Formats: structure tokens, C-alpha cells, sequence
């Protein structure tokens, strides 16, 4: 026995903004008084149904308000059990922007900004400058977080973040690569999302042999 179970078990459960997830808390009770309760604050765009798997917590079209700790407490026979789970709501960037859009082997730097993101802290969001399938050696860094304000007519509502990462560029090299790549990776409990965005390297350094 347990005798209180939650499906899924994971202590941390990640859900994409606007998606859905349902947690089923079950209690094996030999007695009459058996009672199950879901708490924390409640919300998410979630609900609670009982008697068809004890009590299921369903988060629908998740919002950032969904995130937070949820607790299922089950009472049975003057005895009480629990299971605590953290809902982690996140938003992977829907666009990646590279400045300059293309790289004449000139030289300066390059910036890559991810749009509409959460979370934005390292350990959960990293950027990479790639040449082929490996990170460009000699590239530096510095990443700024920004908040975005929007809500244009006849549909929806809300606010997220725009993170940019800049890189002072090394010489590059011979033979100049056809393109460099910016990659934004998000690593959450159980998952890893990634976005690779091409940045064309202009085959211009001419003039010699
Ligand atoms: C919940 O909110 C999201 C974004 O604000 C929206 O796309 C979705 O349709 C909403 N769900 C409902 C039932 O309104």
C-alpha cells in the first residue's frame, strides 16, 4: 500500500503556458470517513473532480498563475497522509532574433534574443553560438533580461520576457563557415527544449590566392 497516491508522481511537473495537465490523487481508505483534499491556492485555470479517481486536479490552458505548490492531503481512519507537487509553468521562445541578420565576415559581434520566455534564469535557459555542431571557440558573452508589454484587440491577454545574449566575435576563421547558429536551450525537470536559428556567414572575404 501507500496508501495515498498521486499520478503523476514527479515532485516537479512542468506545463507549457496555455497547455493542460491533470493530477489524480487517490486514497486507499478502509473506512467511511475517508476524505481527499487539494490545496495550495487552487488556480491555474484548473478544477477539481471527485469520485472518478478520488479527486483529480485539472489545470487547463495553463497561465503563469497556475505555477505554485499543490498539496493533496488524504484522511483515513484518524490517520492522514500527503503528497506535495510543484507545478512549473513555462514558455519556450516562439521566435529567436539575430542581429545582424547575417554576418559579413566583417567582425564585431552578434546578438540573439529569445522572445516571450519563462523561466529566464540560467540553469533553465542557456544560449550557444555554434559553428557546425560545436560552440565557437573565442566567443564571449553577457545576457540581458527584459519584460514585454502587450494586448492588442479582439482575442487575448498578458506579459512575459525577452532575453538577449550578445557575443564579441573571434576572428572567425579560414575557410570562413557558411553559417553560424544561435541556440536557446531550456532544461526543465524531465524535458529539454531547443531552438537553433541560422545566421548566414557572407562568403565575401575575397581578394587573395
Ligand atoms: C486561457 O488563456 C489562454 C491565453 O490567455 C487562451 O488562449 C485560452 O483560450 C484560454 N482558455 C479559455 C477556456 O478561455
Amino acid at each position: 500500500v501507500k496508501p495515498l497516491q498521486v499520478e503523476p508522481p514527479e515532485p516537479v511537473v512542468a506545463v507549457a503556458l496555455g497547455a493542460s495537465r491533470q493530477l489524480t490523487c487517490r486514497l486507499a481508505c478502509a473506512d467511511r470517513g475517508a476524505s481527499v483534499q487539494w490545496r495550495g491556492l487552487d488556480t491555474s485555470l484548473g478544477a477539481v473532480q471527485s469520485d472518478t479517481g478520488r479527486s483529480v486536479l485539472t489545470v487547463r490552458n495553463a497561465s503563469l498563475s497556475a505555477a505554485g505548490t499543490r498539496v493533496c492531503v488524504g484522511s483515513c481512519g484518524g490517520r492522514t497522509f500527503q503528497h506535495t507537487v510543484q507545478l512549473l509553468v513555462y514558455a519556450f521562445p516562439n521566435q529567436l532574433t539575430v542581429s545582424p541578420a547575417a554576418l559579413v565576415p566583417g567582425d564585431p559581434e552578434v546578438a540573439c534574443t529569445a522572445h516571450k520566455v519563462t523561466p529566464v534564469d540560467p540553469n533553465a535557459l542557456s544560449f550557444s553560438l555554434l559553428v557546425g555542431g560545436q560552440e565557437l571557440e573565442g566567443a564571449q558573452a553577457l545576457g540581458p533580461e527584459v519584460q514585454e508589454e502587450e494586448e492588442e484587440p479582439q482575442g487575448d491577454e498578458d506579459v512575459l520576457f525577452r532575453v538577449t545574449e550578445r557575443w564579441r566575435l573571434p576572428p572567425l576563421g579560414t575557410p570562413v563557415p557558411p553559417a553560424l547558429y544561435c541556440q536557446a536551450t531550456m532544461r526543465l525537470p524531465g524535458l529539454e527544449l531547443s531552438h537553433r536559428q541560422a545566421i548566414p556567414v557572407l562568403h565575401s572575404p575575397t581578394s587573395p590566392e
